[PDB]
């Protein structure tokens, strides 16, 4: 059972289908209509259900015609208000029926952010765009909000005519609303059965240019050019994702960038990749994100987490298809340099939550606990160091690649637990069981901490920025002379990233190493936003407070969750930067995305 959802469970009724039938109310903020959802009962003489709902207000519910009794019970925190419906008509076992609610969402809905004209590029539209992973569909309809559950959707969305609309579907047409002249409406179909938090909707001034046989990069007008370049190697890594994984079974695979506020890299939203504009380098040196996304319509998509405790069956095996693709694409080096460094984002996290801490287990209990308030890197990092360390024991990169396949299939439109994961491993490799009888499985799955076993990585490309960073930390006063800017020549920018993540694990570095290493690696001036925010924080907690602004303007100018959270942090606990940065963010509060401001108010305790 599912502890983030008050709905009935997937054992009582299974929505089948949702047709969504909406309008979005700029000059209210919010989205007004009905969510007819199809729901088939799983039980014997059922006379009612209950729905999840946040911030939502209920008009009516309608089954066969007629209004129905309905009841919201007291809110329950981050998880919202209960709904419990009462059927006009027991069902029997496997009965269908459509119960139509009339609905409209709170401006202040956690899975929306209301963008005002000043906050887009172009100046002169407002936009619109949701985030409903992991538990914010219900802020947006009334629904089952577990991703135990997979329905199939239609929608038909009424926005102001000069805007366009898309959702995580194929394109149905768009007409002028008969109701509103002054309106468009665009329509939607998803024929794959999905979890709901892939239910995604964005309304703006979007374009769009083709960059693939079956990709299209949405964004508004300003962004589209450097966007179709950022993203060019789409359509490749999709091959290699689907030699690796199986028949890519979504029609089309288009990327949207957002404005700068979205609050993660990017969200697999089936059809449709939300992207942050933050991977917008210039070079295409962020793409390993891109490969993230695009091997989620396998990983995640097709196979999904039954509950959220087991997020890192979603995530680390995405991250494990992420780094073949890249891997394929760039060398089996550059793998392992990846796993590497993802390793060393692991000690991060460990190091930063507390070695004990229960968000550090790879099945966490979120039992009373805010997913939100609980996510990081550890699923990602300590669920991938699980792979790669049973692709070592197991035989290797080819004949894991066997078993991600055959796990792919076996469980695709279904929402699986571990448990699942685990029988069917031992299923795959029944010849190995005897070496898979050698993993510390209770550690691995249900201990705090690093893991209990490091995998055996190749070294080559890390070596230089291992090398690089040592001397900066050994460095004393005399040294600083000797360094320069051919020390970087022939570091790649993925190098010179780790090199500061290298440094950044031992800061503060003394005050004038940093002052030096601006001198001769004029940092200031890279635009790649992973770099910019590794030297902006390591500059912070050196204490160097000519780096202030910049750390303000990074944390304020964008607000990817990864970068905003750190930075504010990091500011925070700088004496100097202090007042500044919880003025800062008390200033910004209202108009950044719901989840990013609730966070970070916590980071600074505010
Ligand atoms: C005022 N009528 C438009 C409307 C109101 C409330 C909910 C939905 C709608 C839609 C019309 C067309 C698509 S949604
Ligand atoms: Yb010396
Ligand atoms: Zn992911």
């Amino acid at each position: 059972v599912d502890t983030c959802s008050l709905a009935s469970p997937a054992s009582v009724c299974r929505t089948k289908h949702l047709h969504l039938r909406c309008s979005v109310d700029f000059t209210r903020r919010t989205l007004t209509g009905t969510a007819a959802l199809t729901v088939q009962s799983q039980e014997d003489n059922l006379r009612s259900l209950v729905l999840d709902t946040k911030d939502l207000t209920i008009e009516k519910v309608v089954i066969n015609g007629q209004e129905v009794k309905y009841a919201l019970g007291e809110r329950q925190s981050y998880k919202g208000s209960p709904m419990e419906i009462s059927l006009p008509i027991a069902l029997s076992k496997n009965q269908e029926i459509v119960i139509e609610i009339s609905f409209e969402t709170s401006p202040k809905s956690s899975a929306l952010q209301w963008l005002t004209p000043e906050q887009t590029s172009g100046k002169e539209h407002p936009y619109l765009f949701s985030q409903c992973q992991a538990i914010h569909c219900r802020a947006i309809l009334p629904c089952q909000d577990t991703p135990s559950v997979k329905l199939t959707y239609t929608a038909e969305v009424s926005v102001p005519k000069e805007l366009v609309a898309l959702m995580s579907a194929i394109r149905d047409g768009e007409t002028p609303d008969p109701e509103d002249p002054s309106r468009k409406i665009y329509k939607f179909i998803q024929k794959v059965p999905i979890p709901c938090y892939l239910i995604a909707l964005v309304v703006g001034a979007l374009e769009s240019r083709q960059i693939g046989p079956r990709t299209l990069v949405w964004s508004e007008k300003e962004q589209v050019e450097k966007s179709a370049y950022e993203f060019s190697e789409t359509e490749s890594m999709l091959k290699i994702a689907e030699d690796l994984g199986g028949p890519y079974v979504w029609g089309q695979y288009d990327l949207l960038v957002l404005p700068p506020s979205f609050p993660y890299g990017g969200m697999e939203n089936p059809c449709l990749t939300f992207v942050t504009p933050t991977l917008l380098a210039g070079d295409k040196s962020l793409s390993n994100v891109i490969a993230h996304e695009i091997s989620h319509s396998w990983t995640g998509n097709l196979v999904t987490n039954k509950t959220w405790d087991h997020f890192w069956l979603n995530e680390g095996h995405t991250v494990y298809l992420e780094r073949h693709i890249c891997g394929r694409l760039f060398g089996e080096k550059f793998r392992h340099f990846n796993a590497l460094g993802g390793w060393g984002e692991l000690q991060n996290s460990v190091k930063t939550f507390g070695e004990t801490h229960p968000f550090t287990k790879l099945v966490v209990d979120l039992t009373d606990i805010d997913p939100d308030v609980a996510y990081s890197s550890v699923p990602y990092e300590k669920g991938f160091a699980l792979l790669f360390y049973l692709e070592q024991l197991l035989g290797g990169p080819e004949i894991f690649l066997g078993f991600l396949k055959a796990y792919v299939e076996k469980f695709s439109y279904k929402s699986i637990t571990t448990d699942d994961w685990k029988d069917f491993l031992y299923s795959y490799f029944k010849d190995k069981v005897d070496v898979l009888n050698q993993v510390d499985w209770n550690a691995w799955l249900y201990s705090p901490g690093l893991p209990p076993i490091k995998p055996n990585y190749d070294m080559t490309l890390t070596n230089a920025c291992i090398a690089l960073s040592q001397r900066w930390i050994t460095a004393k006063e005399d040294d600083l002379n000797s360094f320069n800017a051919t020390d970087l020549k022939d570091l790649s920018s993925h190098q010179l990233n780790e090199f500061l993540a290298q440094t950044l694990q031992r800061a503060p570095l003394p005050l004038g190493h940093i002052k030096r290493m601006q001198e001769v690696y004029n940092f200031n001036a890279i635009n790649n936003s992973e770099i910019r925010f590794r030297w902006l924080r390591l500059c912070i907690q050196s204490k160097w407070e000519d780096a202030i602004p910049l750390a303000l303007k990074m944390a304020t100018e964008q607000g990817r969750m990864k970068f905003t959270r750190p930075l504010f942090k990091d500011l925070a606990a700088f004496d100097k930067s202090h007042d500044q940065a919880v003025r800062t963010y008390q200033e910004h509060k209202a108009s950044m995305h719901p989840v990013t401001a609730m966070l970070v108010g916590k980071d600074l305790k505010v």
